[PDB]
């Protein structure tokens, strides 16, 4: 599923991401835009042989199992395929563990490089939330 910007903002808010670990909703929407362009089916191979999955490009190196990332972990206890669903519950549940790991949203390099310090409220502008 390719979410609309406000559609994704609504979904993230409902699942309690808005201000989770102090990160306002626009930060999450901004991270999703540059990770996945709001596409739940997005997959990208990393240099290390891990893969990133779904709207928030969650990495098989630590967070989900994909059966092809040797020496990796599954800290969200889910198949990586579950992070490609049209229903973002599993991605949000796992993203809450990631952002709690100690470096906040710096875990998402695209957030640090493209969202951090910027006018992230623009991403929820005009949304009926
Ligand atoms: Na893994």
């Amino acid at each position: 599923k390719v979410f609309g910007r406000c559609e994704l903002a609504a979904a993230m808010k409902r699942h309690g991401l808005d201000n989770y670990r102090g990160y306002s909703l626009g930060n999450w929407v901004c991270a999703a835009k540059f990770e996945s362009n709001f596409n739940t089916q997005a997959t990208n191979r990393n240099t290390d042989g891990s893969t990133d999955y779904g709207i928030l490009q969650i990495n098989s190196r630590w967070w989900c199992n994909d059966g092809r990332t040797p020496g990796s972990r599954n800290l969200c206890n889910i198949p990586c395929s579950a992070l490609l669903s049209s229903d973002i519950t599993a991605s949000v549940n796992c993203a809450k563990k990631i952002v709690s790991d100690g470096n906040g949203m710096n875990a998402w390099v695209a957030w640090r490089n493209r969202c951090k310090g910027t006018d992230v409220q623009a991403w929820i502008r005009g949304c009926r939330l």
